[PDB]
């Protein structure tokens, strides 16, 4: 089997009378009944519970929620507030559709906080120094990583946990994971970076209690043809990897796919891509993708009745020949 999900918010349509049944009725696509954002089929939730997160305010300054890094926060108070997000966003017990857990805020690798995520390995080791002014670099260092690490991992297992008692029969996972930094200024080519797959290796706590794997393969308009397939093609391959050396049950490997270029996002993809790209992710076996979409690229009447139009010119017809 192959699954097509809908995760584009055209609910915010409707009160112009766009409701996007054509989603499923012609094209085959799974999509939530009466085309609500969360559903039956699936749920994203963005951001939920409180985890701890570096946030800078209009002000200039940084304002840690919850402590900032995950070894200063409270585990408690994030899983309660997490009970609420999930209980008002999911109600029905019974859910057995995709449950997407979109967090974003650090990486659970202390090296992988990297570029615009340098602030929490920053105030990581300042917090050690501060706790102990003799010690020298090196062992701060490692303390700082040591901490960070371990209560990273704390809160992401236990709200995973949490997630998958409350609702037992979805099929949970974090959006973005496995990363692999393919075309990225860390590693130019499209393999995924050596040093990352070790780590992904390493994070069998993760991909073990996890039920789907959701890389995500955004396209860029500034790489040739190619690259936007080696982009795709690099990011699934090492979640197939990962997912047929699980070892608690069969892992599903469902690429979030937007129709956007991420450096270009008011030109929808060409033709030619989408029929490259997801050929791509069915030739190499995945089990599925997530059409994703943003609520800034359809919160106006014109931006909705432009994305129907290129839904069924386009998008729909090239997921019904591909894919379906």
């Amino acid at each position: 089997e192959f699954n097509v999900y809908w995760n584009v918010p055209t609910f915010m349509c409707h009160k112009y009378g766009l409701r996007f049944e054509e989603v499923s009725e012609k094209y085959g696509i799974l999509q939530n009944w009466m085309d609500k954002f969360r559903g039956e089929e699936i749920a994203i939730l963005y951001d939920p519970g409180m985890f701890p997160a570096l946030l800078k305010d209009p002000n200039g300054n940084v304002v840690a929620r919850n402590g900032g890094v995950p070894q200063l926060g409270n585990l408690t108070k994030h899983l309660q507030v997490f009970r609420d997000h999930l209980i008002n966003q999911i109600p029905d017990k019974s859910f057995p559709g995709v449950g997407v857990i979109d967090f974003e805020s650090w990486r659970p690798i202390f090296r992988q906080n990297w570029a615009s995520l340098q602030p929490y390995k920053k105030l990581s080791v300042e917090v050690v120094r501060r706790e102990h002014p003799f010690w020298d670099d090196q062992r701060v260092e490692q303390e700082a990583k040591r901490r960070f690490e371990k209560y990273g991992q704390l809160f992401m297992e236990e709200t995973l946990k949490a997630a998958k008692r409350m609702r037992p029969a979805a099929n949970w996972g974090y959006y973005a994971y496995p990363y692999c930094y393919n075309l990225t200024p860390n590693q130019p080519s499209a393999q995924c970076e050596a040093t990352t797959m070790q780590e992904n290796d390493k994070m069998s706590w993760l991909f073990e209690s996890e039920d789907v794997l959701l890389p995500s393969v955004y396209l860029r308009w500034n790489l040739t043809s190619g690259e936007r397939v080696g982009l795709v093609g690099g990011r699934v391959k090492e979640a197939l990897r990962i997912a047929r050396q699980m070892t608690t049950s069969r892992k599903k490997v469902l690429p979030y796919y937007w129709y956007k270029y991420q450096d270009r996002r008011d030109t929808d993809l060409s033709r030619a891509d989408l029929e490259a790209t997801l050929r791509k992710i069915t030739d190499l076996g995945a089990d599925g993708f997530i059409i994703w979409g943003s609520s800034d690229d359809i919160n106006t009447k014109a931006k909705c009745l432009q994305f129907r139009e290129y839904l069924n010119n386009e998008l729909g017809p090239a997921v019904k020949r591909i894919a379906l």
